[PDB]
């Protein structure tokens, strides 16, 4: 076409507006596209069904089942028609499941639209543009480079089991008005750089509008550690949230400068609701974190880099460290990576 952007960027542009893509996730989650299409997906529809799962929530906090709930469920399913070849709201913590289904349906509504929105320029530049997100590669034989590959390198070993790791391009992103948004929490203490995976069909929204939380309908119980923003130290933990796959192999993450401050330390799931005053954040405590010793500071801002050792936290649920913020403008992305995974299956 007749796009000014540099190829990597115009190449991420295409794949984070790929209608497709964004069929594929929701099939996935085995909506049936043929009585709700890509189309018809609505921000009120998403809320309404966040509300059910928040009805669900109440219903099994005031201890009722199976005839409650298949209503509750009927109603659910009715607003959001499925394709099986119907689990019960109430077990097996459908309840999580279905809230991150539609944490990715807001994105995926997002995303759709806004690319349903002159001839000077080809619509990579016109679907650019409506992030409002300045976008530039950054150099391969920079600092940065060498800074976000060793960070890459050191923290997805424990992993390599399942899948490999290759960079294939690093971006330095900057949200409009989210350095503004971010400002006063640069006075707080203990500021990391962190790392937050998602699928494609997400950033889209996660350009346009930050990491966000979830809506007040939202069960708070469908998330592990409550309604924040999440993310780890270690790649092998956030990379799993790509949701990639032998046949979609390139996925995207994201570096994150997080405030902390001072961190509420959990060693298993907690629906939190409001965090103890003095605190500022939450630390789900991971059995494997970075080596401590190859901790560097950029800036006031720790990068915890260093290769995936043991952390000694006996009595813990989770195998990595978890970092949860529950104010959006504790969060300023920095960088957004584009990342090749090699299967060994
Ligand atoms: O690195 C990590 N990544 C992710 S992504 C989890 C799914 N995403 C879906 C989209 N979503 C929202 C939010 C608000 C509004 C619309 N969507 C936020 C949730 N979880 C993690 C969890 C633990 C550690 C790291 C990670
Ligand atoms: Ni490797
Ligand atoms: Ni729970
Ligand atoms: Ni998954
Ligand atoms: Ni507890």
């Amino acid at each position: 076409h007749m796009s000014k952007l540099p190829k990597p960027v115009q190449d991420l542009i295409k794949m984070i507006f790929d209608v497709e893509s964004m069929k594929k996730a929701m099939v996935e989650y085995e909506i049936d596209l043929q009585k709700m299409p890509l189309g018809k997906l609505s921000k009120r529809q998403i809320q309404a069904a966040y509300s059910i799962l928040s009805e669900v929530q109440q219903a099994v906090s005031q201890g009722s089942s199976d005839s409650q709930i298949l209503d509750l469920s009927n109603r659910f399913y009715t607003l959001i028609p499925h394709d099986f070849g119907p689990p019960l709201l109430n077990n097996a913590d459908s309840v999580q499941a279905k809230v991150e289904m539609l944490d990715n349906l807001l994105d995926i509504e997002v995303a759709y639209s806004l690319l349903r929105g002159d001839s000077s320029k080809d619509p990579i530049d016109v679907n650019y543009e409506k992030l409002k997100t300045d976008i530039k590669v950054v150099d391969r034989d920079s600092e940065e480079a060498e800074i976000i590959r060793k960070y890459v390198k050191n923290t997805h070993a424990t992993t390599h089991n399942a899948y490999d790791l290759e960079v294939i391009d690093i971006f330095k992103i900057e949200r409009e008005g989210e350095c503004q948004r971010y400002k006063p929490f640069k006075q707080l203490h203990n500021r990391r750089l962190l790392w937050h995976g998602s699928r494609t069909t997400n950033f889209a929204g996660i350009l346009s509008q930050g990491l966000r939380i979830a809506p007040p309908e939202a069960p708070v119980t469908g998330y592990m550690f409550g309604k924040g923003i999440y993310f780890a130290d270690m790649v092998s933990k956030s990379a799993n949230y790509c949701h990639t796959s032998q046949g979609d192999p390139i996925g995207l993450i994201l570096l994150g400068e997080v405030a902390l401050g001072n961190m509420y330390e959990l060693k298993h799931a907690s629906h939190i609701s409001k965090l103890p005053k003095g605190k500022h954040s939450v630390k789900g405590l991971g059995k494997t974190t970075p080596d401590p010793s190859a901790n560097i500071s950029l800036d006031g801002v720790d990068v915890p880099l260093g290769t995936g050792i043991s952390s000694g936290v006996n009595d813990t649920s989770l195998l990595y460290n978890e970092y949860i913020v529950y104010d959006i403008a504790q969060v300023n992305l920095k960088y957004l990576l584009k990342l090749k995974f090699n299967f060994k299956t």
